[PDB]
């Protein structure tokens, strides 16, 4: 059927900055016409030609128009003018889940739980979709108003070919400290790398740092390569059999992936003997203090 008409930036009064990337910028934005608010990320279409990021810019897009999820943000519209690209954005009022780590240092365990659950279950929706998102890392961990989960950035997402039953992308992306070692290794992802992404966010929500750090990126892909990370004192038994489970280097035997037989046995795991699955969503989010 028809759609509503596209918009322009002039149906919008633009306030403040929400953030910067090294291409885009997104603005909070109302629509004059319903007083909604949107996240507006734009992109000059200059820019992106000359830098060689328009397969970013149409794979964001593309990628986010199949989403439909609670857990992600949502791309409600999209248009352009003779300069510009914009995406119109749910606006996650309450930022980065780095924010958060950061300002209390250690989330408590019912904390590390219902927001572990919460992208688990993310996961589990985008990977039943046959899409990797090969960048989840805690600044693509947005939060809305009621301190859900919001996951975002999907421009290094990947959709794998249903018609090929494709398992592995070859392009090199992604954040040093949540890397997989088979990216730097056999330099390809698969939908079990964001579980190793997975492991590090919550080692990394109960002991305030990801689990392979160090000052510059050579030095943690070593470290990931061998697997050279340990424990804090007190971290919580049972997540930490979990961060054991998913910390793998061999990405066929990591807890929720393929040849484990999925999120089933990930979900019955026991850190999360107490999380209702069902309507995450609709649940009150522990205070965080
Ligand atoms: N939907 C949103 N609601 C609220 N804030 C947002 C939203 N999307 C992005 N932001 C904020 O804007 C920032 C800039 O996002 P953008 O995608 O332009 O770049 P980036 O991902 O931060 O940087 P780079 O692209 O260089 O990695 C984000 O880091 C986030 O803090
Ligand atoms: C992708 C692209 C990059 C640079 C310059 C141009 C001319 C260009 O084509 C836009 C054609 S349609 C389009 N592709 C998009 C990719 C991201 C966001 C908005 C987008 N829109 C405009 C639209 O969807 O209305
Ligand atoms: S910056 C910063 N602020 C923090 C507060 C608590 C724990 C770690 C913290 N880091 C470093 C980081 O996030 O890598």
């Amino acid at each position: 059927p028809p759609q509503p008409r596209k918009k322009r930036p002039e149906d919008f009064k633009f306030g403040k900055i929400l953030g910067e990337g090294s291409f885009s910028t997104v603005v909070l934005a109302r629509e004059l016409a319903t007083s909604r608010e949107y996240a507006i990320k734009i992109l000059e279409k200059r820019h992106i030609i000359k830098e060689n990021k328009v397969p970013y810019v149409t794979r964001e897009r593309d990628v986010m128009s199949r989403l439909d999820h609670p857990f992600f943000v949502k791309l409600y519209f999209t248009f352009q003018d003779d300069e510009k690209l914009y995406f119109g954005l749910s606006y996650a009022k309450n930022g980065e889940l780095l924010k958060y780590i950061r300002k209390i240092g250690s989330f408590d365990e019912t904390c590390t739980r219902f927001y572990t659950a919460e992208i688990v279950s993310a996961l589990e929706y985008l990977h039943g979709k046959g899409i990797i998102h090969r960048d989840l890392k805690p600044e693509n961990i947005l939060l809305n108003e009621d301190m859900h989960i919001q996951i975002t950035d999907f421009g290094t997402a990947k959709v794998l070919s249903p018609e090929s039953k494709q398992a592995r992308a070859n392009s090199f992306v992604g954040t040093a400290q949540y890397v997989s070692p088979e990216l730097l290794t056999e330099k390809s992802a698969c939908k079990s790398s964001d579980l190793w992404a997975l492991g590090c966010i919550i080692y990394q929500l109960v002991a305030g740092l990801p689990p392979f750090r160090a000052g510059n990126e050579g030095l943690i892909f070593a470290k990931i390569i061998k697997l050279e990370y340990d424990f804090p004192e007190k971290f919580f038994p049972k997540a930490r059999d979990l961060v054991e489970k998913l910390l793998v280097l061999d990405a066929t035997k990591r807890l929720g992936c393929e040849e484990m037989e999925g999120y089933g046995p990930l979900k019955a795991h026991p850190f999360f003997e107490s999380v209702t699955w069902e309507n995450l969503h609709q649940q009150t989010p522990p205070k965080l203090t």
